[PDB]
């Protein structure tokens, strides 16, 4: 049936940089966008939404506006390719791709972000 | 556009009990049966994929084999209906019900488990 993959379960990404995550999901010929649904969401806190052909906004959350993009370059191929720029110690965690595109599945993947004491005595606050 | 919705956001059962926890999707006409896809889990654990008009319990942890089952008849008026024999102390937790028949969303449920001294001192341990 209907599997979506991810290429790495984990990435490990250092405080301030920029992270790619993947997750792929079969293509037949061209997307039908009026069918594709791309939900990605980290700990409950949505990202980006995927719906029809262009992403909703509406349900985004403040700290991934202005930082996160889905490539939709990349929908064509079948990569539903989340980018964050500015990684920070808060983004590390359970991400969850859900993808609907005639059949539907979801995949999990961990993010660790590595960084300096600097920026981790502030998170600590 | 499609939403999916639970009639109780919170479920308080006792232990050994049986329980029933329901979400709802709207169906307008009948069922794209090669279309529905019903997930239940739990904490990132599945309990229950329900694709092309069967069950593919593949995926299903150990902790609820032969104990959870999606009430087929129940997909009528869209209501996909996820029932739990012998409620253990372990199933207490987020829930997460993910239906795609027309478009896709998920919401959560939380139960939480009352249990007698002794079934809770056994879970205490091992
Ligand atoms: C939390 O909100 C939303 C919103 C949306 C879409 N946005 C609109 C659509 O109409 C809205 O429903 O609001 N999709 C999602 N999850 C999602 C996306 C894609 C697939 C699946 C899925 C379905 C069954 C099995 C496995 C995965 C799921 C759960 N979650």
């Amino acid at each position: 049936a209907f599997t979506v993959t991810v290429p790495k379960d984990l990435y490990v990404v250092e405080y301030g940089s920029n992270m790619t995550i993947e997750c792929k999901f079969p293509v037949e010929k061209q997307l039908d966008l009026a069918a594709l649904i791309v939900y990605w969401e980290m700990e409950d806190k949505n990202i980006i939404q995927f719906v029809h052909g262009e992403e909703d906004l509406k349900v985004q959350h403040s700290s991934y506006r202005q930082r996160a993009r889905l490539l939709k370059d990349q929908l064509s191929l079948g990569n539903a390719a989340l980018q964050i720029t500015d990684v920070k110690l808060q983004d590390a965690g359970v991400y969850r791709c859900m993808i609907s595109y005639g059949g539907a599945d979801y995949k999990r993947i961990t993010v660790k972000v590595n960084a300096p004491y600097a920026a981790a005595l502030e998170h600590h606050h």
